């Protein structure tokens, strides 16, 4: 089976998405900050309005896979799940004197059970009794210590930023936060394992959860097929160039794409992914943060036998919207500008993500900005930011295209 | 032999990294990017450490400078190979620039090359290409960083990153990945310099080429005390998973009999052992009383009948009784830090032998309790090298150094 | 008539609330933190859980006033509207390039409409077109500077700050942030002019708006009436003892109170109003976050003849409930500890009578106990107006509260 | 000559500066922060180095007073005594419990001693045994609250922040933050009550300590009396539009100033003065950085009789150096830039008269820059001193200062 995302506006078929789960449930207000997470949120209500989101997706004929249901699936397959035990339950990960309790246990369990602490971490209490787990116990008792041996993983619910479909091919994310990195791990693992994957075709263009890629790191939101053979990667915070150098190059050796258009941010606005500044709304139409996409410099990397590393970069004096305008061979594209004339408030109502051309999935609360992209001829269903919104992420960031159609440029 | 046998005892070889080209490379923009407190005044971070050097040196210590020992390192073709295959690839360097990087760095005067291999090398540091270009380019436009090798000025502490225990020593995974630069760089030398190649030691726990996850050291945190015993401090940058297993290895050889875990309270889990604890003396130590009262010792031993063949217990007393009782000592005399003039931390001194140890010039009246309780302490100036945080202990990694009758 | 709070958890007859309006309409990420706000609202949204909420006040036959509509009537008072203008509109606030336009601007629009913009602050487009707000534009253009004549006060929300209400007669708070202490203008203005306040009867403990109170600030979190002549008072890092003092001094000198029970908030702590670590559901039922509640160093200042300056402050050894209990004249107060899903944080809730509380829907787990406690909890949705840090014990200025006892 | 100052680079007649004390004494790690100190500085040192300072000055001729010793002289005066703490003792400051007691006290010192406590702050400790200095030492034993009834104010020793003279008069200026406001108080004393001030002619343009302007503030940083009636002053984050405005207009009224131009600086919360970013070594000579200067936005404020608030504000299109330049009758500016061996900021030297400024030793580049362009550089340490983030112009308040043109 054909596996592959070939634009942002095309008819999507199927997506992986991941609801809050077991590790929302570990969020405290002090933990949240080193736990990569915004704030805490109702997880019960979380979950409701995810599903909200995943059903008005399903409805529409889009298949849609839940990372713990492919993840329990994976995990009765004798050989996965010694595969993830194996790079997960280390003594450098939990101790030398907790792997071998640690690891029994977590195959004592019920698949499902065993994904959503897979997922959502292993507390020194979720253990049995014993002196492993005591000891721990005290370090948190008598001087402070975290009581995780194996840390929630609260952002598995944006699966945009582990990995990326990129035409025929994923790429397995190196991502920017060590910790950041289990996730990686188990998705890999859902790709390498899970039937639907395991037979499936499809390209591994960049990624090993094996290597260490110090300095290449690269996140889901940065990067975008936009079709025509082109792809948008953002550079800022999260994408290194030592790595969107390397998804380049891999890329144009199989001829997956003729250009990828880097775009720079500038350090101060570096820590935000292009997604979250930059979205496609329609064949033509995008939402951008002014202030932002004005100041990104573009630069054009392509295919090149003249050059040892097989490519040549040259900056780009032309606007960034006007760069992707004319990558897909339009005079220009139409925008709606979100984040003072006649707006009520501040709203930023970038991030939606496409279910096919002019249909769209957005927040409620950004009225004001969802009204335009009506204006403009999009249909746009909406979900509850109050609990998914508090994550610093948006339809777009909760989604992972898998299977997704191309159009006409 | 090598071989680091007490904290006290006289110190016969020690290594060194003077400030240089890295921190010629500090900003107050990339102060934290780089992990250095504020901007020191190089030139003259350079004299103030090169009079703390000489004053080793007149006392007939052996001292060791990194720069020199790198530079003498990497004239061995086969040692410089070991380096660049690590430390220039795809990803560290981008794949644009390997080749040039490489080749021009191979290029130079094997000093020339020491000092940028530990200050960094900008993008305008190369000759004129397309790489060097783009990579300006990026810190033009995006105001982005332009080392295609970024500087390390941490390795003027020394104390950091490799730790001698006993007739070995640890090759230390950094809680900053930034950091595990500088261990490449001191195993290399450990590695192919002679005064190592050909020298007995062994290696207890580290390897520059592995991912030890969560496993992370800090020299400050360790310090082999005597009598069989190491202390390692326990906080935000030496984890249990490190901890565990450095013990375990050194029980392996009959190295040590037991390790003492301190440990810090998350307060002050920031800060490390060799920062709030100090010894100047046989029996006299240094101390931030806030922080010290507030450790949790715990003992570690061989046993035979653990899984992992280790047993631990928590101890009832304070850390400095359990110090004194694993020396055999009753009492630690102790000089306290943080009436008094104002506001002064003299912990972190470092000894050169019984009775004399080196410390600031600023810490006035901790130095002049310590020149009470017996101590000759030879100053040297903070005004620079002191902004960096970090004092004597943390500005030597003791190689040589005699024990102890306990 | 007589206004006055009596308890913490007797029959509510009088509150006074403050909904989310064209303050909040203003915040911006890159500013809701200079301006003290948790994070930017979904405004309009708010509005209707904030109406919810003083509609499940309204029902139960509560008096819910509110602030805009409080202000409104107010300044159709001339005498009052000058009364706030001459203070609010100066050449240190507003500059000398506007004091002149932006005040006979304000003056010239219907009292519904200023009142919004005194709650809601004045930017420079607003103003009609003027060589003053012109350059204020300019600065903003050009310089990224605030373009704002009059400020917003998006915590006008919370009104249980400014103000306290404590047994027949209020405290007109000194706040901590400089940038706060509009608020209370303008509601000290409510209290002076409006009609339901200027005939009735009632003190003024503490407090004045033309002061300057140096260090002495005074937060209403921190400020409870539990009854028989006891005040609990939290003393962080927004309430201080130099105005901790006075208060109690002017409450015994006056009769007013016995006894001031000073509830003395650790370091770390020291950053949360009481309130907000504890609150009371009923008679002799309160809910506490545990790790706080147990580390706070209670304190009796009582009136002394025999003192300079009529006090006595004594360091009391029982645990800051045991000594609130005796207090109250009980044995043991009971305690649903919260701060068995996921964590919560369902203290801040508002009595309307003993027995029924105002909360928020999202604290299941802390509700459900509190139910299995005797008490009816009557939920709110937290998802906007809880952005900001406080519940329906914050947003509630109790001015009509009967005993106990 | 009578008090007043006419020029940023004229001849230097009278300063007022106010060296490190019992202030930077009971600074500590954990509140440095708070009292505006980027480190707690050797504070013997630092007092060596100020002296240092003032002898450069004082031996080239320049009449230098120090605050502790003016305060001192002051308080000697009781009317000037009961004046201050009549304001500084209030129940609203230290509290009910506490008046009597710390007043009493403070009365009881000799006036070198009772100048040290007002600045350097007191504490608890410090008053005589009593309930009401335990019931506040009960508060920091149990509650871990502050110990200091009065704060220390460490940053007087840069008196260019909380006064500038302008011409024939002064300003007091109304603080930005917390832990500056008392300062003012202090210095206001000294203008009002001191013998050398007492009595002699000289306007007071703006300010005033007893009364409350709001979100008006004003820092000297900012204000630079250039002569030919320009005034010069930044508008950032400390220094307001709403002050800025009323002391043009107060300028203007007086005919003291024909045209003040604001600096209006770009954003940022990390303060960020004009002098830190802009400093006149010579008639035509000034030191700059880069990134912040040519991004400030020049404004001009002329007097105006018909219009209402007589004045009239025109924005500039040409840069702030060409403004500047053209205001003084100049073809151009010659500049000198800070921040090509190190990273270096020479800005903020301090002319003693044209072509002769203070700076730093440690700015050894941008100092050699500014001897190339004819200009005298003598060099004051940083170590101490300069970890409080100031230079020789946050450290003076020019009293006397002769018109330029000459």
């Amino acid at each position: 089976t054909k596996l592959g995302v070939h634009s942002e506006a095309g008819k999507l078929r199927k997506v992986m998405v991941c609801s809050p789960g077991l590790a929302h449930q570990r969020l405290t207000p002090s933990n949240c900050d080193e736990l990569l997470f915004d704030d805490v949120i109702w997880v019960n209500q979380a979950k409701r309005d995810h599903f909200d989101f995943v059903t008005k997706m399903r409805e529409r004929g889009i298949d849609v896979l839940e990372m713990h249901n492919l993840l329990t699936e994976t995990i009765q397959n004798p050989e996965a799940l010694k595969w993830i035990l194996d790079r997960k339950i280390t003594a450098d990960s939990v101790g030398l004197g907790l792997t071998s309790e640690l690891r029994s246990w977590l195959e004592s369990l019920e698949p499902r059970k065993l994904a959503e602490y897979l997922i959502g971490g292993v507390a020194a209490d979720d253990l049995p009794a014993s002196e492993g787990a005591n000891i721990l116990k005290m370090y948190r008792e008598y001087l402070g210590h975290s009581s995780f041996l194996l840390p929630p993983l609260p952002n598995t619910q944006f699966t945009r930023d582990t990995t990326c479909w990129i035409y025929g091919g994923v790429t397995l994310n190196p991502m920017y936060w060590p910790a950041r990195r289990q996730e990686t791990l188990l998705t890999t693992a859902i790709y390498k394992f899970h039937p639907e994957f395991a037979n499936a075709e499809f390209e591994i263009w960049y990624g090993d959860p094996d290597k260490d890629h110090g300095s290449s790191t690269l996140e889901g939101g940065d990067v975008m097929p936009i079709g025509n053979g082109v792809v948008l990667i953002g550079m800022g915070e999260r994408s290194s160039r030592q790595a969107i150098g390397q998804v380049a190059q891999s890329l144009f050796a199989k001829g997956a794409a003729e250009r990828v258009i880097v775009a720079g941010l500038p350090k101060s606005r570096a820590a935000m992914a292009l997604d979250t500044v930059f979205s496609f709304c329609d064949r033509d139409l995008v939402t951008v943060f002014p202030e932002v996409v004005k100041e990104i410099v573009p630069f054009s990397l392509r295919p090149d036998p003249s050059s040892p590393y097989g490519m040549n970069i040259r900056r780009e004096e032309k606007t960034f919207l006007e760069v992707v305008a004319e990558s897909l061979g339009l005079k220009k594209l139409r925008v709606v500008e979100t984040g003072a004339a006649e707006r009520e408030q501040w709203d930023d109502g970038n991030n939606v993500v496409c279910l096919e051309p002019g249909v769209v999935v957005g927040y409620d609360r950004n009225t004001y900005t969802n009204t335009l992209l009506r204006k403009a001829g999009v249909e746009v269903i909406t979900i509850s930011a109050s609990e998914l919104g508090r994550g610093r992420g948006g339809g777009h960031c909760m989604t992972c295209p898998i299977v997704r159609d191309p159009i006409d440029y």
